[PDB]
């Protein structure tokens, strides 16, 4: 009778007169008291007070009516627990008539509730603020200073942190703080047009510290690292190479510029969680995260590429050739083993089956933990073999030679692992491999379908009896049908009139189709159809060569000794600041473009 | 692409075709919703993200997202 | 303007059907073409005309072949205003209830709008969906 009235008159707002009156009427029947008006005024099933459900309906008036509520709840003193007020409902608890006057755009209600004592650290925890299954929902964080950030509102923003009670530093139920939050929903430029970078430079600059960038969330992750989870780039850039001009807030930077001399100048990169001297970093990250798919733009980052090389310069090189040399030898000396069948056995063998114990026992270790993987498989397989011929040779069986031939074969199958050390052949051998994938399999599907079909179809014509004259009928069983089908395909089967086969015309139509289908249509389509994805994998395969390499060169870090693998320790000791040292990565850059005076710089004297 | 979903359509369809009745009644895609004082109409709700362009939404159906 | 000259007139009959059976719909559909020739004039003609006479006579009538110019508009070829057609959303609140694309509930910019499956569906004899898919013309 009396709430409806209410709710409907914010509701509609066309009307301020009978909210004016209807209000009058509230407060003469409040004679019988605070907690009463709240109970009246306060949807009960939802908790939804009327000042929610009159900033949902944003009307011309909208304003006025919020004003009029207010004063009507301070001159009863409610005030205080009619905008804090918030909603029990599962789904949407937590929030509050402030996240509504952000989520709706609204800069003067929100600086109203704001100075009206409206609690602006306020955690949103509904099913609906934290979805699962993120088609419907929006996790913009729990926070409001998070809302108006993720929804892009610079001025609210400005406002939330100028207010002095406002905790730039809290975490929400998941963890995260503001920064996380600005990297779960950052996206790409061509969907956001790249706001939320400002957002995140608008935040640190505003709050000096490392105390943001720090934190962990509840998976345990910096929003630097949680970046490299996600598949965030062109946040991960920013973060990434950080230029800070202010010299006040210039310890926040994470790239300086040690010397600059005209255009010529070195540039200075901090490794501090980059750099894998860490458990988990950035680069192990981008590197062994298969669930981006985003990792080419990532390792062509500014210091993942250098780290990359002088690795690479320094040891990853020896390590990968010297494993070349240790298996090329190991298949020579199967090959030799292999082929002639006194002292020959007794050296070579033992070294055989030492080395190919080696790689089944590395690789099954490795396969322990899990397309790109593929030849792990490879050579685990090949190094069962190889045992396993050991074991039926020194037992008394026939079946030796078997797997040790194919056990051979297969490794000079795996010599091609080895061409991913060289830049020419290795996008060759990642041309191939997508070319396995994309093209090839679909040509020998349909060619097998067809080697079984006109394998019963011939053989059924043939089958008449050979009359005890095996040259007479060509065709046995339904193997010999499709042997002599495949042998046509290469030019050796013989094709003729056939006795034997009562249906000669039918015979010969029906096999002048085979050769129609396989070659002038379905061989020439599997060259035309490459021939479309080369043009496609050339642009990118040598990013993809670049990420095989890098997953090598880490596993060879990961495979050095403590004190050896401190040894190198890529970068320097740089003092940045009056108490900071960190580790940094130099590099040299010149550029002709943009000419300035040289102001923030680490030396005077360029070396 | 475009040419194999025109396929894979009819195909649908066909298929749709060849249900009883009630079977066919029993799928009935979409949902009763009312968009306005007497109109009540099957709709089909489809989820968007459009980080582009801002405003604040007045003309919606239901004040709660659900 | 002439257009707006003639609809302001209280003499004409806007629902009218020639010889044909089309009204005033059906003929903008049996006209418009593409973008890169009329750049589109007509899904505005279009528009203007529905709101200028709010109800669903127009839209629900049928000429001489039995048809919607909604219908129509699957029978021939014509995409740029059957999109159109297909997706309205009338800001206005009071011709509000003449749109077939809603939004149900919007929130930061997550949305979930929703669609209007009347003539579409393929509950109906003939519909927007059958057509466009058995339509080998």
């Amino acid at each position: 009778r009396l709430k409806k009235r209410i709710f409907a008159a914010v509701s509609e707002g066309c009307v301020e007169e009978l909210v004016e009156l209807l209000v009058e009427l509230q407060e003469l029947c409040r004679r019988r008291v605070p907690d009463f008006l709240m109970h009246k005024l306060t949807a009960s099933d939802t908790g939804k007070t009327c000042l929610m459900k009159a900033l949902l309906n944003i009307n011309p008036n909208t304003k006025e009516i919020v004003r009029i509520l207010l004063a009507f709840a301070e001159e009863n003193d409610i005030l205080g627990r009619f905008i804090n007020a918030e909603y029990t409902e599962e789904a949407y608890e937590g929030q509050t008539a402030l996240n509504i006057a952000i989520e709706r755009r609204q800069g003067d209600i929100a600086a109203l509730l704001i100075a009206a004592g409206a609690d602006v650290n306020a955690h949103a925890k509904g099913a609906f603020f934290n979805p699962k299954y993120q088609h419907e929902g929006f996790y913009f964080g729990e926070t409001p200073l998070a809302l108006a950030a993720c929804t892009n509102q610079p001025e609210i923003v400005q406002l939330l942190m100028e207010h002095e009670q406002t905790d730039i530093t809290s975490r929400d139920s998941r963890g995260n703080n503001i920064l996380h939050a600005l990297v779960t929903v950052a996206e790409d430029f061509k969907t956001q047009n790249d706001f939320v970078k400002r957002m995140y430079d608008m935040i640190l600059l505003r709050s000096g510290n490392w105390e943001l960038e720090t934190t962990r969330n509840n998976d345990g992750l910096t929003p630097l690292q949680l970046a490299a989870k996600m598949g965030k780039a062109e946040i991960l850039k920013y973060i990434l190479s950080r230029e800070i001009k202010e010299k006040r807030l210039r310890s926040l930077s994470r790239k300086f510029t040690d010397w600059a001399y005209g255009p010529v100048s070195s540039s200075l990169y901090d490794l501090t969680n980059v750099d894998t001297t860490t458990d988990n970093s950035v680069l192990e990250i981008t590197v062994y995260n298969t669930n981006i798919d985003n990792r080419h733009e990532m390792l062509t980052l500014e210091p993942l590429h250098t780290l990359l090389h002088m690795k690479w310069k320094k040891f990853a090189k020896h390590m990968f050739f010297l494993s070349f040399c240790f298996y090329f030898f190991y298949n020579i000396t199967l090959t030799l083993v292999s082929y002639y069948r006194g002292w020959l056995q007794l050296l070579g063998r033992m070294f055989v089956l030492i080395w190919a114990m080696c790689i089944s026992v590395k690789e099954g270790i490795a396969i322990f933990l899990l397309s790109d993987a593929w030849f792990h498989f490879v050579f685990f397989i090949q190094a069962v073999l190889v045992i396993l011929s050991v074991f039926l040779y020194l037992f008394a069986y026939k079946e030796y030679l078997a797997c040790l031939v194919l056990a051979m074969a297969l490794g000079w199958a795996n010599m091609l692992y080895y061409t991913r050390g060289f830049q020419s052949m290795g996008m060759y051998s990642v041309m191939i491999q997508k070319v396995i994938l994309h093209d090839v399999l679909k040509f020998l599907f349909v060619y097998i379908v067809f080697l079984l079909g006109f394998g019963v179809a011939l053989a059924s014509l043939i089958e008449k009896c050979p009359k005890d004259n095996k040259d007479c009928s060509s065709y046995g069983s339904f193997s010999d049908a499709v042997l002599e089908l495949f042998k046509l395909t290469i030019g050796l089967g013989d094709l003729n009139i056939q006795q034997n086969s009562k249906y000669p015309i039918l015979f010969l139509f029906l096999l002048i189709t085979y050769v129609i289908l396989t070659f002038v249509l379905l061989l020439n389509m599997l060259i035309a159809l490459m021939g479309e994805t080369v043009e496609n994998v050339s642009k990118e395969s040598e990013r993809i060569w670049r990420l095989q390499r890098a997953r090598t060169i880490l596993e060879f870090e990961k495979m050095l000794p403590e004190w050896l693998r401190s040894r190198f320790r890529m970068g320097e000791l740089c003092k940045v600041a009056e108490d900071d040292f960190r580790l940094c990565l130099r590099i040299n850059e010149v550029k002709w473009t943009e000419w300035k005076t040289h102001v923030s710089f680490l030396n005077e004297d360029p070396g």
